[PDB]
């Protein structure tokens, strides 16, 4: 009928991860890939890195609609996953695979992103736990930055400086936005400051609390 | 549309996933192979680089697993379901890791239902590159680590880490770990025997039927 | 009521992907559109990335379409001339080298004709790329495949060159050639290929 999420597209048969279209708070329906085998499945997929065949470099426009494509790395977009967040509580999960096949992750107890007028605000959650490492720490209530759009608080423009969107507040490190490095190789993810992590797959993703 | 088949002759041209409806008609979304002798096939296995988990219980090969966008195991109740009327073809296609295809084809093919152990039902061996592995594999029952049908006293679905239709396990299958070998060209990605006593490492994998 | 990917964007379909739109004749298609490169709404009718798809075929072949959504794919000639049959369409050739490096070829009109034509290129002017004009003087030559030879050339060009393409005198092989110098040329090889078009 009218699935909600991908957990609603999992409870109706729906095993294998792939896309599927769901209706947001408003009815607006918006096709979206459902993650039905991680962690119990159900988890709506708003990014993810693989290849770096994909730019993601780039502008508050961009990332305020979504970019990139069902068949490989995409961006699902603000205004999209603040809709997917802003009903009820969701939890995030974020997995990561390294150039040699280990799979990582990390989660956190809640998740949801403000409105644009609210810059897409960061509503993060307790770290829940995770071979990945908590990356987000201290990240709640941070705003989104493109790189037209700084709305950090260190002194670089963070987006520019680590070529990449993300919900920056004072910068150090690159992330799963940021450049797909190739020849650090793909994407950050590292809960340590001074150490960087380098993953080839990366996928963030929601789900119902 | 009950099979890619019907699909094939509907115009559908490209390989790609589409929704059928199995004889309760309970729609599923199947991944068609348009393109392979013929096309028309309905592929319930497909590997390619590792990424999926494949050492699952037997509630997990019973529902399906993976994703549709890579490597997956399409379920036993939906490959028993369209596979348990008429008679269907097997064909299994494999890429080893310098980009040769190769495959193997069966006359008749079917899983018997979750009542008998999805049971493998295989007809005669009717020739290809990639040799019979499923020689004498015929009424063999379906093991999961977790439910042990296999006529051997050991669990094979956790010594080869993979489930099979195991009857008394000698190396590991389609099914098993993707290994990650030293060497790209052997001892790598999945094994399909070509002969007795011949491993070939295999980087993809797609296991697919149609009606005959 | 989408009659290509241009209407699909425009009803917001951000992200690139296969969807339905409908033919001339109504008959559904589904079709892979490009939502990101150049603007989106782009209708990608032939799509090259590994060599998995072989693509030394015949006629009836390249006449109806072949390859996976997943992967390669020639969406068909009579496809490709059922999207560019009506009002002017833009031609796009999106290319990838083993690097990462992505090149473009941009055309101001494309269009195939139909199969009575042979599929006949119909090519506008060179918008510009950093991939260079490869097409350049293809215009109004035939499509040729391996059984069917309807180039100028003393030779069978499509067999010569193993691949389907608007063959004139043929002198290298092209985009729909075999993907090995590795992969494809382009007037330089390349591992992704992507034409597609989208109506102007
Ligand atoms: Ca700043
Ligand atoms: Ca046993």
């Amino acid at each position: 009928e009218f699935p909600r999420n991908c957990k609603d597209l999992l409870d109706r048969g729906y095993f294998l991860s792939g896309w599927h279209t769901i209706y947001l708070p408003d009815c607006r329906p918006l096709t979206v890939l459902c993650d039905m085998d991680t962690d119990g499945g159900g988890w709506t997929v708003f990014q993810r890195r693989m290849d770096g065949s994909v730019d993601f470099y780039r502008d508050w426009a961009a990332y305020k609609q979504g970019f990139g494509s069902q068949l490989g790395e995409f961006w699902l977009g603000n205004d999209n996953i603040h809709a997917l967040t802003a009903q009820g509580s969701s939890e995030l999960r974020v997995d990561l695979v390294d150039f040699e096949g280990n799979h990582q992750f990390a989660k956190y107890k809640s998740f949801k992103v403000a409105d644009e007028a609210e810059k897409y605000k960061l509503v993060l959650g307790a770290f829940v736990g995770g071979s990945a490492g908590n990356s987000l720490t201290g990240h709640n209530n941070n705003f989104f930055s493109t790189k037209d759009q700084d709305n950090d608080v260190s002194s670089s423009n963070c987006a520019e400086k680590f070529q990449g969107a993300w919900w920056y507040a004072d910068c150090h490190a690159s992330n799963l936005n940021g450049l797909y490095l190739m020849g650090a190789n793909g994407i950050n993810w590292s809960a340590a400051k001074g150490y960087k992590y380098s993953y080839k797959v990366s996928e963030m993703k929601v789900r119902p609390a």
